């Protein structure tokens, strides 16, 4: 009945019910909670994350529930929001489509709710996943509801969405490298009348420091719903279970600094800042993403954008994989591919933490990459891909206006027209194999016609050429050729995450076209 599990209905769970129910998986998604949280966690979303959602029809509505919150742009450091403000402060058009969505993940996931329903996901909430067993054949997870009643669900695969804690890594025995727990803190989600006190006032974020209370205070676009941030010290013996309601209505009520704004706590949730990795991201038929696979520090969201690249990747894998297109070691390239970039992204969050903290060496600061470079500049150090004979490898990441098409990066964006209307080589990425061609590059159909049939999936052909054509793409400015790194003669095959797989930078004379392209696309599926 339901071929793939994943645990965690937050963030990546959610996009991985979206990536794999958009690529006609079955999908039961399994939360312990009896919905989506409240709390405003993570609330950017990077150009190449809002692009990876762009494929699901997720970017529009989020850009629209983000126009709210786009007025908050004012950081300030305050003794209480009603009180004294100590201190106040208030990618581009060549490279990505996309802008920062500036968007709590309490908004993002809903959408994200919403989307994988419509495209068939089974989302069962107030559902706990107890322990879960595999063999050759599939994964037997023992589900409890709400109601208490169990049951044995039985997967193809299971998805470990379930947080920094994850009960599953842990049964698998998978450790975790890295700095560790940098620092404990409690999510504190309320209810309060914030334009009372906020006046024309409007914040991203404010710093609350008052002899009763220290924290992060967030309010939504609607300025009835905020969140306090606060520490905990374990060396004096406080833990999460200090945070009663009563402890928690007295810090927001400090933070607030009024005594006539009614607050109402909905909820608490214990919170790290930690950098700690799983050594693999599978095993066997269990796939570790999000923060399960990497807890990142903080300070500039990589954590959260990074999980989704994480379900983006993984999910039409699993999709080739069930549909027996891919061989099974194709998901072992899920590990080959998005371990290292994990690593160095909870590094990165690391750099930032101590950038921000004002703790830094030099060094710090030198190695520390623009989120650009993290997020959009990824060249897989191996995985389901085909490398360039001579072409000398690229590092793990580089500034994205730099790479040109190499295989495991991001196939460039280009502005195209199809009838005088806009588009771009992205719009054509995120529902199958792509193969794109340049002007001279006519042939190269049949050549994706042959590795269609021979192998048995899809290939979406486009030939990109700067004269017209009815319903053909039109590459207005003639850049394609040059920004894919092969000539007009040449192709390059695109995989559903929008990752070069393969390319020619010349055309191949008959049939050669064809057999290459089919060893090329052999290889990625694991074949
Ligand atoms: C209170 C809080 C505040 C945060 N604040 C920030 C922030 O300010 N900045 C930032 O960058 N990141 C923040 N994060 C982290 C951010 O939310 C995550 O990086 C992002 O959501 C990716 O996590 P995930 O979806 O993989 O896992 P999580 O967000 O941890 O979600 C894991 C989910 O798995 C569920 N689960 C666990 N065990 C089971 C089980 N047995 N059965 C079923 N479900 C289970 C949990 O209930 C939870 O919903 C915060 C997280 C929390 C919890
Ligand atoms: C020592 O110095 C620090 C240490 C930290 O550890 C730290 C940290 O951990 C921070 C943080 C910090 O400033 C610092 C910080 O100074 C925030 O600034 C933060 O990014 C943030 C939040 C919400 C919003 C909402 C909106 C719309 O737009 C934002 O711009 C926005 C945010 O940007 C919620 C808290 C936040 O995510 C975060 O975790």
């Amino acid at each position: 009945g339901t071929r793939v599990l994943i645990v965690g209905g937050s963030l990546v769970g959610l996009s991985t019910a979206v990536f794999l129910a958009h690529h006609d998986v079955p999908v039961t998604l399994v939360e312990r909670h009896p919905g989506t949280s409240i709390h405003p966690r993570a609330v950017g979303y990077y150009p190449r994350t809002a692009e990876l959602l762009a494929t699901v029809g997720v970017e529009a509505p989020a850009k629209a529930a983000a126009s709210g919150f786009e007025k908050h742009r004012t950081r300030a450091g305050v003794e209480s929001l009603a009180g004294e403000v100590l201190f106040s402060k208030e990618e581009l058009a060549d490279l990505t489509p996309s802008s920062l969505l500036l968007l709590p993940q309490d908004r993002l996931e809903p959408i994200l709710r919403a989307r994988a329903e419509e495209l068939g996901a089974e989302l069962r909430f107030g559902a706990e996943l107890r322990s879960f067993t595999q063999d050759a054949d599939g994964v037997s997870a023992v589900v409890r509801d709400a109601d208490g009643g169990e049951s044995v669900v039985r997967a193809d695969y299971l998805v470990a969405a379930d947080g920094p804690r994850s009960t599953v890594r842990e049964a698998l025995g998978i450790g975790r490298e890295g700095r560790g727990v940098l620092s404990r803190h409690v999510s504190i989600a309320f209810g309060a009348d914030f334009a009372a006190v906020l006046g024309e006032r409007r914040y991203s974020v404010v710093h609350v420091q008052n002899d009763r209370v220290t924290g992060i205070l967030v309010h939504d676009d609607t300025l009835t719903e905020g969140t306090l941030i606060v520490g905990y010290d374990p060396e004096k013996g406080e833990g999460l279970d200090d945070f009663t309601d009563a402890r928690c209505a007295e810090l927001v009520s400090a933070a607030i600094g009024s005594d006539d704004v009614a607050v109402t706590i909905r909820s608490r949730f214990p919170w790290d800042m930690a950098e700690l990795v799983a050594d693999a991201f599978v095993s066997d038929r269990v796939l570790v993403a999000g923060d399960a696979a990497h807890q990142i520090p903080p300070t500039g969201g990589y954590g959260a954008n990074t999980g989704i690249a994480d379900a983006f990747n993984l999910s039409w894998k699993l999709a080739h994989v069930l549909a027996g297109t891919a061989g099974r070691a194709l998901l072992d390239t899920y590990d080959e591919e998005r371990r290292p970039v994990g690593l160095y992204t909870a590094r990165q969050g690391s750099l930032q933490l101590a950038v921000r903290s004002r703790t830094a060496t030099e060094e710090q600061r030198e190695a520390a990459h623009d989120a650009m470079r993290v997020t959009m500049g990824q060249a897989y150090p191996s995985g389901a891909f085909v490398a360039d004979a001579g072409a000398d490898p690229l590092p793990l990441t580089s500034d994205p206006r730099t790479l040109r098409g190499e295989p495991g990066t991001r196939a460039p964006y280009v502005v195209l027209e199809r009838d005088g209307a806009p588009l771009s080589t992205l719009d054509l990425f995120g529902d199958g194999f792509v193969l794109l061609v340049g002007a001279d590059g006519g042939s190269w159909a049949e050549a994706a016609g042959e590795a269609a049939a021979g192998l048995g999936v899809g290939i979406a052909f486009h030939r990109v050429a700067p004269d017209a054509g009815e319903g053909r793409p039109v590459d207005v400015h003639g850049r394609w050729a040059e920004a894919y790194g092969v000539g007009a003669a040449g192709a390059v095959l695109v995989r559903p995450d929008g990752i070069v797989a393969w390319r020619s930078r010349d055309g191949m004379p008959g049939g050669a076209g064809g057999r290459a392209l089919t060893a090329a696309l052999r290889t990625v599926l694991a074949r």
